[PDB]
RNA sequence: GCCCGGAUGGUGGAAUCGGUAGACACAAGGGAUCCCUCGGCGUUCGCGCUGUGCGGGUUCAAGUCCCGCUCCGGGUACCA
């Protein structure tokens, strides 16, 4: 019989074994079913799950289990972003090498994920550090090279690097943000600003005693009459020409290479092409040599950086834009930034921003000293690292100096895993023999740098669709069946790195014919951070010592606010509130400890209950114990119910009004929970609705056969509704209730419309807008019947005593407001 | 600087379409693991006044819609 006591330790590993043995969450490309691809950002194998992993993957798993119960064919994959820096650190610190360390972390973390009962298709599990994964990005990289999308260049970080031409897709990456209605605006705005398409004008100046011109780039050509000096990047040819005869500038250039406004007068004078005036050219620290032309016309009255530099160096500050209210601006403190009507600008006075922009661009073009120009903040993607633990770059240099891709017959370029790290140099660099190779029987040197680990995370989501496919990077039929990802769950912190790279890589894959869609993921859900209480004491040395909130001993006033805290050693603690988890504040909570203390189901439930998915969640032991206690109550109710044996069939027509009202609450809950999980994604309020119903069901009668049949229906519905959140307990309870088959394949409950119909309705009676009663009336009562009933309420009548009803507002079956005077 | 979120009890937060504010849970307390009570003030226990950051507006009716303000949280920029 059913155990009386709920014991996660006797239930969770058994259900988990069942899921592995039956391969419950393994899926194929079944065209007779509607697909749903639920994806969570894959973990780095650091060694132990953190609470953010737990939140992220619980959200994914709730969604994946729900969509299955709706009858979809659901892919939920997991894997390991396994290359990267931290393994080198650890290898050196320990007796070891990056690979064994990494494989150990995977085993450990994998067992943690299974202990949490995330329903992954384990047969699609990938580790990005294996040659079976990385060979394909090696081959893809050679293809990109052949398409003209990859090149070598020396650059600052200064060293040679391999670049992929992400700028060749800048406009698509920008325009397609408008297809991403189910991405958060914050993420979209971050990518927009990162790409930074800029519409401006290049303007060329003649410079005295300089046998060249100087070209600047501006987005505010409308301010050109306020240009009081030019500034050039430290690395600009003009600055380097002047430094020939200028120690000060020479010194300044050198400092900038290494490295608050700073500059050196170049001594050169440029001629403003419209005013004829001579203006000074400075070399300045705020001017990036790599963007636009490496030079700007400075307009200190209207650019804040130009303002600060001009004040510091005594340069003229000229106003040429009116304030919003039409008034000449106050530039005594700072730049007037806003676009406005021109003054102090000759023939352009009175023009607004757009008119002035175009009039001045037009003029300078006609004069042949300017032209419209679009620039982009986006730079090409440097994918080269001088680091051991990553996929080797499949390029080779022939003795004659020809750089070319590694022949297809030498892919993959295997990174050797059995190495000894000396801590300062890559083993594949330190050994001069590794780079030696042959290409067409001519000696060749193979590349020794490895890929940026963003390389692996940029396409893993697609490889999951066909992870054992050996004929290519993607099996396109499989990929096009699963893709695009339906929901991608992970942090907002990846907004302009990975979240941009994976869109870009998707498009590269489409354009290699490998997929037939434009965007990799339809919905992006960024889960909020998990916070914990933070405490510290000040030692006798004046140093703050942070004390884990587990170890804090708190005391509270009679309304429960923390008023004093100590640690065991008796130090006085300062409470800093809820903060981001961190080693430095020492407030990290170990998910493994809570799983072992309360069971996975308690942890999962708490995490989904405590806060909306996209808001920060405040971890509280209090809350977790609450969720645990709720599970015991569910267990208890089902224990009591099943003790009493089978149930007769529910007779829906013969139910009492109290029975009808409970049954209506069951089905209204089904509908609210369905809407909340599936449309609104408010998982907290879904769980709240289940708790609310469970409270009612614990108070319902359970003697009569009808009461028991009603309870059976309710419990079969509650357990299914709980299942995506707490599936171990729900799997087991489902059997105890004698539900049909495994709960993982049971259909999501659907609300019975007949069960939800009401025989009465509550009407809120107001008098001049103030609630004076709430009356229950027949569901189809007429407005005059409702009125009559409201006047019979003494609570209302006593506000109708000796006053006149001027009018009435009535919302059928909801509200009657009697307006009186 | 600009991009957001947000501001409702002692706490975390609900309120979807303007119409019973505070669901659900924690902390309380205090009763016999279950039952109840729980925004404030008063209460004849039926309710009355008051109440969603501040100030106005719209409306029979505002947490919800518009107009200011004050305060908070988190991103993010020498890209001209
Ligand atoms: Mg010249
Ligand atoms: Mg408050």
């Amino acid at each position: 019989h059913m155990q009386e006591q709920y014991r996660p330790e006797e239930i969770e590993s058994k259900v988990q074994l069942h899921w592995d043995e039956k391969r419950t969450f393994e899926v194929t490309e079944d065209e007779s079913k509607e697909k749903y691809y639920c994806l969570s950002m894959l973990p780095y194998p650091s060694g132990r799950l953190h609470m953010g992993h737990v939140r992220n993957y619980t959200i994914g798993d709730v969604i994946a289990r729900y969509q299955r119960m709706l009858g979809k064919n659901v892919l939920q994959p997991i894997g390991w972003d396994a290359f990267g820096l931290p393994a080198e650190g650890a290898a050196v610190k320990n007796n070891t090498a990056p690979a064994p360390w990494t494989y150990d972390n995977i085993a450990y973390m994998k067992n943690q994920l299974k202990m949490l009962g995330f329903g992954y298709d384990w047969s699609r599990e990938l580790a990005t550090c294996t040659p079976e994964y990385y060979r394909w990005e090696q081959k893809f990289f050679t293809e990109l090279y052949k398409k003209g999308l990859v090149y070598k260049k020396t650059s600052a970080v200064e060293i040679p690097q391999w670049f992929i031409k992400i700028t060749a897709y800048a406009d698509e990456l920008l325009n397609d943000l408008d297809k991403l209605d189910h991405w958060p605006d914050t993420v979209k705005t971050m990518q927009r600003n990162w790409i930074g398409r800029s519409e401006g004008v290049e303007i060329t100046f003649n410079v005295n005693d300089y046998d060249n011109t100087l070209t600047v780039y501006t987005t505010r050509p409308d301010t050109f009459m306020g240009c009081t000096y030019l500034a050039v990047a430290a690395g600009h040819p003009l600055a380097q020409k002047a430094a020939e005869n200028n120690p000060e500038l020479a010194a300044f250039i050198d400092e900038c290479r290494n490295t608050e406004k700073k500059g050196v007068d170049t001594g050169f004078k440029a001629v403003h092409p419209l005013t004829g005036e001579e203006i000074p050219v400075w070399a300045a620290n705020f001017v990036l040599m790599e963007y636009g032309t490496g030079a700007v016309m400075a307009v200190p009255g209207h650019d804040q950086r130009d303002y600060e530099f001009a004040s510091k160096y005594g340069l003229n500050i000229k106003p040429v834009i009116l304030a919003a209210d039409g008034s000449e601006p106050d530039l005594s403190q700072q730049a007037l930034t806003e676009k406005g009507v021109l003054f102090n600008s000759g023939e352009f006075n009175g023009l607004d921003h757009e008119a002035a922009f175009n009039a001045i661009a037009d003029k300078l073009t006609a004069m042949g000293v300017g032209e419209r120009k679009v620039n982009y903040r986006l730079r090409d993607w440097g994918v080269s690292r001088q680091r051991y633990w990553g996929a080797p770059i499949p390029m080779v240099t022939l003795e004659d100096g020809t750089v070319m891709p590694t022949p297809d017959d030498q892919l993959p370029v295997i990174l050797p895993e059995d190495v000894v790290m000396d801590g300062i140099t890559s083993p594949i660099k330190a050994d001069p023999e590794w780079a030696k190779t042959t290409v067409n029987g001519m000696p060749a040197l193979r590349e020794t740098d490895t890929f940026d680990t963003f390389m692996e995370s940029s396409w893993y989501y697609a490889r999951y669709t066909c992870p054992q496919y050996k004929e290519g990077m993607l099996d396109s039929e499989a990929a096009n069946y699963w893709l695009p990802v339906d929901i991608y769950i992970g942090g907002i912190e990846h907004a302009i790195m990975h979240l941009l790279y994976f869109r870009f890589f998707h498009k590269l894959m489409r354009d290699a014919g490998m997929v037939n869609s434009d965007e990799p993921a339809k919905q992006l859900l960024c889960q909020g951070m998990v916070l914990a209480d933070a405490f510290y004491y000040v030692g006798e040395n004046g140093e703050r010592n942070w004390v884990s909130p587990v170890d804090a001993i708190v005391e509270r006033d009679e309304k429960g606010r923390i008023v004093k805290a100590k640690d065991a050693a008796g130090h006085e603690l300062v409470y800093t509130g809820m903060s981001k988890m961190s080693k430095s504040k020492n407030n990290g909570i170990d998910p493994q400890v809570m799983v072992e203390r309360y069971g996975a189901d308690t942890v999962r439930l708490f995490m989904m209950f405590a806060s909306p998915a996209d808001m920060t969640l405040e971890w509280q032991e209090s809350g977790v114990e609450g969720a645990n206690r709720f599970l015991k109550r569910v267990w208890k109710l089902v224990y009591e119910h099943t003790a009493k044996g089978d149930v007769a069939a529910l007779n829906v027509d013969a139910l009492t009004e109290n029975q009808k009202a409970l049954r209506r609450d069951v089905h209204k809950t089904i509908a609210k929970v369905t809407d909340d999980i599936g449309r609104r994604q408010t998982f907290n309020t879904a769980i709240a609705a289940i708790m609310e119903l469970m409270n009612k069901l614990a108070k319902a009668p359970t003697d009569g056969e009808q009461d028991r049949a009603l309870m059976q229906e309710a419990l079969l519905a509650v357990v299914r509704m709980l299942n995506p959140f707490t599936p171990h307990i729900c799997f087991t309870l489902w059997q105890e209730l004698k539900g049909e088959g495994d709960i993982d394949n049971a259909p999501w409950p659907v609300a019975d419309e007949k069960a939800m119909v009401e025989d009465s309705t509550l009407v809120v009676v107001q008098v001049n807008g103030k609630v004076r009663a709430k009356i229950t009336v027949p569901v189809d009562a007429t407005e005059e019947q409702v009125r009559e009933r409201a006047g019979q309420e003494h609570l209302v009548a006593k506000y109708l005593d000796g006053v006149t009803v001027r009018k009435v507002i009535y919302v059928p079956g909801k509200l009657l407001n009697l307006v009186v005077g």
